């Protein structure tokens, strides 16, 4: 079945824009990488950097997950990402979404070895 590591890089890596270009951006990245499948998830983030800079933030600055988890790390540098947040309107299988684009850190839960993210946790 899908892995972890995979299952994050469909979920949460865009290295294919440097952002988000419009405002449907959300609305189609969130069909397109299936998170729109079985229900409508509610956010979510995505990161417009390579893969090889993201898997580096294992090995950055160590943190307390939301969770309580201690195996989350924060980038020490600011990235490109774009949140996704579901709208008032979004009613399933339409499930629809606002697009922020901006330039946070990022704090992710890393696994495996080799050991990458394979949950996104937070930006900051």
């Amino acid at each position: 079945k899908e892995t972890a590591a995979a299952k994050f890089e469909r979920q949460h890596m865009d290295s294919s824009t440097s952002a988000a270009s419009s405002s449907n951006y959300c609305n189609q990245m969130m069909k397109s990488r299936n998170l729109t499948k079985d229900r409508c998830k509610p956010v979510n983030t995505f990161v417009h950097e390579s893969l090889a800079d993201v898997q580096a933030v294992c090995s950055q600055k160590n943190v307390a997950c939301k969770n309580g988890q201690t195996n989350c790390y924060q980038s020490y540098s600011t990235m490109s990402i774009t949140d996704c947040r579901e709208t008032g309107s979004s009613k399933y299988p339409n499930c629809a979404y606002k697009t922020t684009q901006a330039n946070k850190h990022i704090i992710v839960a890393c696994e495996g070895n080799p050991y990458v993210p394979v949950h996104f946790d937070a930006s900051v």
